[PDB]
């Protein structure tokens, strides 16, 4: 449609301005990184990964036989943050619901020693998990930049992470969040509420009908009374604006 670069940049900036926050979205086409939004310097700043870490948590647990994809993690009957989490679920269902307690159980099964060795082997973010195996991705000290998140998504989309092909495919199946005219969007959201300022993520890739995979990572400041779906809305509008979906 012969739209200028300046127009795409202004349009995507306006999506973040209109949400009254500050954020970036990084897109990778082949080997080229493009950064859009209203706070471009966020691209190389470190933030806690929050629930985006569930992707790597699942890879590590499955690869090291701490769970299977069919295993049901039973609700223990204790009050959880959301009623929707007060049920028995597989890793895949827990992924879609972002169910922290299930992923905490998986991290505890893995254990601190194996988790640190695996996070190092994958070279995820600053690779530091500290000494608490069940919350390091929520409150620190683990941190990652939006550029590193988009590169992680690109490696996963292409089966390039240091895990069996089968492990990567099993986790990818858990991440399908939308279909749009022959395009499929795979992504994981994150919301770091236990850090200030709060951080929101949506990191994934578009698989186009022709098979091409386009990784992205949205990163923004979450604020009071903001809905979680703003992450999806900004991401989808940006991807549509760029003709990616
Ligand atoms: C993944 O990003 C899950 C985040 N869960 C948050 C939330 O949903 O608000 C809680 C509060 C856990 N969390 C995030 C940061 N510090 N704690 S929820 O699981 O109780």
């Amino acid at each position: 449609f012969h739209i200028s670069s300046q127009q795409h940049e202004k349009a995507i900036k306006s999506y973040f301005d209109e949400a009254q926050t500050q954020g970036v979205i990084i897109i990778k086409e082949g080997k080229n990184l493009s950064t859009y939004g209203n706070a471009l310097a966020r691209a190389n700043k470190e933030y806690v990964p929050a629930s985006t870490f569930k992707m790597l948590n699942a890879l590590i647990g499955l690869e090291n036989h701490k769970a299977t994809t069919n295993e049901i993690f039973k609700w223990d009957g204790k009050k959880r943050t959301y009623p929707m989490w007060e049920k028995d679920m597989t890793l895949g269902e827990a992924m879609a619901l972002s169910a922290v307690p299930v992923y905490q159980e998986l991290a505890r099964r893995t254990g601190l020693e194996l988790m640190q060795k695996e996070v190092k082997r994958v070279n995820f973010g600053n690779t530091n998990i500290g000494t608490q195996v069940d919350n390091f991705w929520l409150v620190g000290p683990l941190k990652i930049t939006p550029v590193q998140e988009v590169n992680f998504a690109d490696d996963l989309a292409h089966n390039r992470l240091p895990f069996k092909l089968e492990t990567q495919e099993e986790v990818k199946k858990m991440l399908l969040i939308k279909e749009v005219n022959g395009s499929k969007i795979y992504a994981k959201s994150g919301w770091g509420m236990g850090v200030t300022p709060q951080v929101g993520w949506l990191t994934g890739w578009v698989e186009q009908a022709n098979g091409k995979k386009i990784p992205f990572s949205l990163n923004l400041e979450m604020k009071e009374g903001m809905s979680g779906s703003i992450r999806n809305e900004i991401t989808y509008k940006s991807l549509e604006n760029l003709g990616i979906i």
